[PDB]
């Protein structure tokens, strides 16, 4: 009877981690109205089961569309790079809609994610709080703000340095604006994060002084798989065949397509270590590998096509490690199943991820070199020590320490956002 | 909003798991009336959270007193077993009380026990939905069941045999129990701590045998987060080599007799185990030079310990049990295979469905029921000192990974049912 709407940023990763948090609200009694475009709606929707039909309602966000831009292209997932601006451009002009949507639903309350400026303005525009729920890590945002407050002291707590491929406009220009929001709300003086304490606890700390918000972690949210084939059946058959802790899977994510300069480095990484391997390639919605690799890997090596089940075969005791880019939700997946993540970060939050992989000693990071290339031999070293000689077996050790600590967390997990939210509506109440 | 009020048996392992169920509810915007014993609200305090303080609340069951049998007493917890028949008997006159508290708290729903028949019988006359809560196995009442509906037939998915020990006023009231009829939305489920993976046949077939739906809502197991005695015992495991150890424990409500007690001892001196055993003795033992030929090897904790945490420590390699359902569950879901010497009551049966599990072993009592010095040594050096049981320690494993992996809709059948029989009740 209380309703809340939750808009996820477009894009797989965010969009599961919504998810995951619309069931546990839809579980203590909040209804749920879960709003994106149709295809990332759609793409969803096998993970809602039937049991939420009740309580969890998909919305339809409506983004401009042309014959060449249909709704199919309405996400970040697979989406060529060049057109990612015309997705941001409609995603500006989908406000009007959004307004709509909130003028008829009416929810009590929006929570909302991190590249919308338009969403919370609508909501405060229908008199309707509103909160944020940062799908990504803490490390990241608190090294953002720490400059701003101290230009020439050195960041606590930490020992991690920024590559200077990463260190080196209108997306940017819009981030360092946001350091500087204003709130006179309560729903704006708190926000969520996909987080947890034994891992960024200390920043979480950190975080809530630099922003004097509330800080409520709600994470890892880890989508659990049950029991369609998106090709497991034929993975799990294979996977099957081969030994314990032997394999390693290869992502670079649901937005990422790695160069061909990038793949080589991969690959010949990979073919090196010797190692078993599942590599999911994706092309835009072989030809970008090393002639005769797949053929010299022979069956040793498989590569999956566009999608794989990812958390299955992380969970799969054939797979020993995970050459990830070091994206939140599979950093997060990694550690909820006990797999040491071998990190190589592309962009954006990934290099900081890999960072707090490499402190909490769960992972290891492939360096790259002085020109922010990726290096085979380094690829190659730490998929042999980690996963086919087993020299490191203290990142083992603290990757099972750290899986049965997130195995351990029950449903007190949610306890500190019931609170929050039911202090927001009731003083919002009053306010109006 | 919702009230439930929720009424355990007196015995400390029913107490924990209505506790766990108690915080589902709550996070599921119920409000709970928590009502027993004050002994029994007293010695479960310490494991509700102070966030809870609005949301669940302690209710006071008073059961006649008198100087000799003074409310420290009103629980089966460490209780004389000479004492029994006037705990079951105060329990018994504590039945105009339960009016009085339903009567003024009105809860919307009863979910109570299965070892107080009064309680359904005073919620009907007040016009009270009234749910079962079954806090042990499915295996045990299915192998109840069975022998009425299908005599001269041996039950259906096991291969599960009961020692002749165990074959040889409460079966009385137990045996009509039964026969029991149901009239109303309330009594047409039950709701049971337990889960398929390990007892889902039983539970379909249990199912069938009483003409009512069976809800699991298991296994609810406490996470830990005394609270200084721990500290000593830290210590001690921290320099044990890991998987080294066994936590010997037989529960809350028996004493083992002397005999019991020197085959216990004997069958881990002989196996040279590391061990840690809780010796507890009745409100208000051991072989001459057991300890001292032990030496660091052994540990032995009088009165209570905490069991969970000993369960979690890398060091503990082995659960020598007297298999309590409460007790399985923590084992299982913690992956410490289980060594079972169980003593009475259902933990037979449960020694039987962990055996059959495979993510433990039962110790064979000799023909004449008597506890086995040779088996516990060797189930120990088996499964623990000699790592030769690698089956039962990869199923173990496997179990825990099943039980830790399940989430949030381990209770999503039950709001489902609640929800249906709170409307249709109200209707009539
Ligand atoms: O455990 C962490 C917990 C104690 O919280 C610490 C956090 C709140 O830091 C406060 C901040 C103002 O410190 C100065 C901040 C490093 O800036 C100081 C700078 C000079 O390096
Ligand atoms: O082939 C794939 C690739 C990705 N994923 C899932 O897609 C999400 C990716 O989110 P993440 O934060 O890890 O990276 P992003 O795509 O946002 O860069 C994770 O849940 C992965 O498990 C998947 O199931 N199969
Ligand atoms: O020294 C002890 C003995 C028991 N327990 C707890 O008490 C419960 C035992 O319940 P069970 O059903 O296994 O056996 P019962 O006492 O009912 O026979 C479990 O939570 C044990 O972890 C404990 O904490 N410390």
């Amino acid at each position: 009877t209380t309703t809340i709407l939750m808009l996820p940023w477009l894009g797989y990763g965010h969009l599961s981690a919504f998810l995951e948090l619309a069931k546990s609200l839809s579980r203590r009694n909040f209804h749920i109205y879960f709003c994106s475009t149709s295809v990332n709606l759609d793409a969803i929707k096998p993970k809602l089961p039937s049991s939420f039909s009740d309580s969890i309602q998909f919305v339809e966000l409506h983004l401009p569309s042309s014959p060449e831009f249909p709704p199919h292209l309405h996400t970040t997932n697979g989406l060529p790079p060049t057109l990612m601006p015309a997705l941001h451009q409609a995603f500006s002009m989908a406000a009007q809609h959004f307004e709509s949507i909130l003028q008829t639903l009416a929810p009590h309350l929006l929570i909302y994610d991190s590249l919308q400026p338009w969403a919370p303005r609508v909501a405060s525009s229908l008199k309707i709080p509103a909160i944020n729920f940062n799908t990504t890590g803490v490390f990241v945002i608190s090294q953002g703000l720490h400059p701003i407050h101290y230009p020439h002291s050195k960041f606590p707590f930490s020992e991690f340095v920024l590559h200077n491929h990463w260190k080196a406009s209108t997306e940017r220009t819009r981030k360092r604006g946001e350091a500087f929001l204003y709130c006179l709300h309560a729903s704006c003086s708190v926000i969520l994060i996909n987080s947890f304490r034994e891992l960024e606890g200390k920043y979480m700390d950190y975080l809530s002084v630099l922003l004097n918000k509330k800080v409520v972690p709600v994470g890892p949210l880890v989508y659990e798989p049950n029991q369609e084939d998106e090709g497991y059946s034929s993975i799990k058959n294979w996977l099957d065949k081969k030994e314990p802790s032997s394999t390693v899977f290869v992502s670079f994510g649901s937005e990422y397509f790695p160069s061909k300069e990038e793949m080589e480095e991969i690959a010949h990484g990979l073919e090196a270590s010797e190692v078993n391997f599942i590599w999911v390639v994706r092309f835009p919605q072989e030809d970008a590998l090393p002639k005769g690799f797949l053929e010299r890997a022979g069956e040793r090596g498989m590569v999956v096509k566009g999608w794989a089940p990812q958390a299955k075969i992380l969970k799969h005791w054939s797979t020993g490690g995970f050459v990830s880019h070091c994206g939140w939700n599979s950093v997060m997946e990694s550690m909820m199943f006990g797999v040491p993540i071998i990190g190589v970060p592309m962009h954006v939050d990934q290099p900081f991820n890999a960072g707090l992989v490499e402190e909490a000693g769960v992972g290891v990071e492939a360096k790259r070199d002085p020109d922010g290339k990726i290096q085979r031999d380094e690829v190659a070293k730490l998929i042999k020590e980690v996963v086919v000689e087993k020299t490191r077996e203290d990142v083992r050790k603290k990757a099972r320490e750290m899986s049965e600590i997130l195995r351990s967390k029950g449903e007190e997990k949610f306890d500190e956002m019931v609170a929050e939210i039911s202090l927001l509506l009731k003083i919002e109440h009053h306010h109006h």
